RNA sequence: GCAGAUCUGAGCCUGGGAGCUCUCUGC
């Protein structure tokens, strides 16, 4: 169960992106949605091409998610969904 | 405790990967 919020978890990304590139890399693609807040890439045992994008509107988030829905990103098509919980921090 | 680290540290769980623990580093 998902609904629209401020974060979108990609998966199918390419794990031989160096992090820190492949966090530069969503950034550029992804910064045209709207402003982003932050980008996850969590560490687990073995590289299962991961991440989290942290958009400051839900607009963005959604507009993203659709746009980039199975778009190559190094080769590799995008699969997105909305993040079954917000990674937003509202402190 | 917080933050980081493995196709370039490790043991598990899973067996169609949005899982757990350890170790190491800084504070």
């Amino acid at each position: 169960e998902t609904r629209p919020n401020h974060t979108i978890y990609i998966n199918n990304l390419n794990s031989k992106i160096k992090k820190d590139e492949l966090k530069k890399s969503l950034h550029a693609i992804f910064s045209r949605f709207g402003q982003i807040l932050d980008i996850l890439v969590p560490r687990q045992r073995t590289p299962r091409g991961q991440a989290f994008v942290i958009f400051k509107e839900v607009s963005s988030a959604t507009n993203a998610l659709r746009s980039m829905q199975g778009f190559p990103f190094y080769d590799k098509p995008m699969a997105i969904q909305y993040a079954k919980t917000d990674k937003r921090i509202p402190a």
